[PDB]
């Protein structure tokens, strides 16, 4: 029993992290097979970041200007390419630790693990959600760019996120592994607005189900509700609206606990309109939205990976 | 910027996890060099757990009764030994992935990462604290026993915890890697009382300093206080008392932020006596005590490991 914000085991990713240096700037890269993926702003100095012309800047750089380092071994860059916002640095040797991997573009509200790295060296791992406004509330210091987010199917690592920027508001932005930003952000040091951040309702419901499974039942209320009437209240508290797809996704959790999804919605609705009155749920005084319904089933059923 | 409950990268540990089977029971083992460490109650059936005579039970078991499996390879048990509450299963092959390691007995209030495993296969990693009552509030399903907790010095893994038991209260108990339980617990399925759990005050102060560093300053109050007067209030709220050693440990955080330790104590004292009034600190509505002063400096300075 018990419930924790669990990250995926990071080993399969740790062996893919390299240090990329272009000029003075050094950040992290992802060494899969014979391509090193890293943020293209590695080619930028502090001045260039304010208004970078990446095509022009990249053209002033040559293969020999990129120093890729993995531990105390050096990789030779035999080719460089820019895909949207990622640099593809083709090196001469394929990473012998290359796991079975997938590149995926996740949707807001999905969770993944981040391996936070500095100088190509892992410092820690934590689980987070892609906010509905396509930011992440991470922990990234200077030099952590190129840190990646991932999910692990049993033997297959799904890379979904590469860190690029800390917005001036202190939240973090990045791309998928094809270099396409999540959200409306660009890799330039300018003020950039993230949209209104909403709470991921289906995740909160998932976590409520986890709370029931772990014995926290006090929020099971006397009421029920409709999906239309629930969404009316959720809109007021900046919760994303619930769809039938979300109900369908919560099906197994409803079956395991004997609590229909709309009955849990009535409990959540009451939690929103009346708060938690100095009480907790799974140790939290706030409603948690960084567990998907799949995270809950995974943790409550103990699925493992390679 | 930003702050997250970061776990250590788990790769160095993942390659040490094996599956141990004795009779019907299967749990996790730790394969270091040529010794597999696992909970001795692997030799127990469900009935034996209520009143196990481990010496007698172990004597009824032979080397060929222990099936150690790592992936799809089998390890041959060439010897078995019981050290306090751990079984030492000497196998014929030394783990080629054996990291530089240390066995350490940590003190209550210290943090470490747990690699939660089932059938010898990693399912997730999370950071936790050893409570002052020598329990841990983990996430362990059936078959997760033998999961280990660890810290990572740059290249050296310090194993500090092996999971053995979920207490009937749903909290978790285990041993160091020499088999000595943390706390007054025994590995038998009987009601076992954990002491009063207190909040780890020096950790809460560390996390306050992290909050200042990350821009959460509203709790910096108009007051100051003495170490004697602070401990008077902390005792009322089930906070462990603060020593000069704790003050000395917080020294660097005090230097970085320009806030004397006793001034932070006055802020914490006010937080205790008056609550947080529906406000948050680093995203939390509760005071967090699972970051040590070293965790904060580590995360705020971005120290890395092998």
């Amino acid at each position: 029993s018990g419930f924790r914000k669990m990250a995926f085991p990071s080993g399969k990713v740790e062996g893919c992290m390299v240090q990329v240096t272009c000029g003075t700037t050094t950040l992290n890269g992802l060494w899969l097979d014979d391509v090193v993926y890293c943020p293209r702003h590695v080619i930028c100095t502090s001045e260039d970041m304010l208004n970078p012309n990446y095509e022009d800047l990249l053209i002033r750089k040559s293969n020999h200007n990129f120093l890729v380092q993995a531990g105390n071994v050096q990789l030779r860059v035999i080719g460089h390419s820019m895909q949207n916002c990622v640099l593809k640095l083709k090196v001469d040797t394929a990473n012998p630790k290359t796991p079975k991997y997938k590149f995926v573009r996740i949707q807001p509200g999905q969770t993944f693990s981040v391996l936070a790295c500095y100088n190509g060296s892992p410092s820690g791992v934590y689980q987070c959600a892609m906010r509905p406004n396509f930011t992440i509330k991470g922990s990234f210091l200077n030099g952590s760019c190129g840190s990646v987010g991932f999910n692990i199917d049993y033997d297959c690592v799904s890379f979904c996120y590469m860190h690029h920027m800390e917005l001036p508001t202190g939240v973090h932005a990045g791309t998928d592994l094809e270099g396409n930003f999540y959200g409306p952000f660009v890799d330039r040091q300018t003020a950039q607005a993230a949209g209104t951040d909403t709470t991921i309702t289906v995740n909160v419901l998932a976590w409520l189900y986890a709370a029931v499974i772990n014995g926290d039942r006090w929020f099971l209320n006397r009421f029920t509700t409709t999906l239309n009437d629930f969404n009316l209240v959720a809109m007021k508290y900046n919760y994303e609206p619930l769809t039938q797809d979300h109900v369908d996704i919560l099906g197994p959790l409803s079956a395991q606990t004997g609590i229909a999804v709309l009955d849990m919605c009535a409990s959540l609705k009451e939690l929103l309109q009346n708060g938690m009155n100095g009480r907790t749920i799974l140790g939290s005084a706030l409603l948690e939205d960084e567990f998907t319904p799949f995270d809950v089933v995974r943790q409550c059923s103990g699925v493992t990976f390679q």
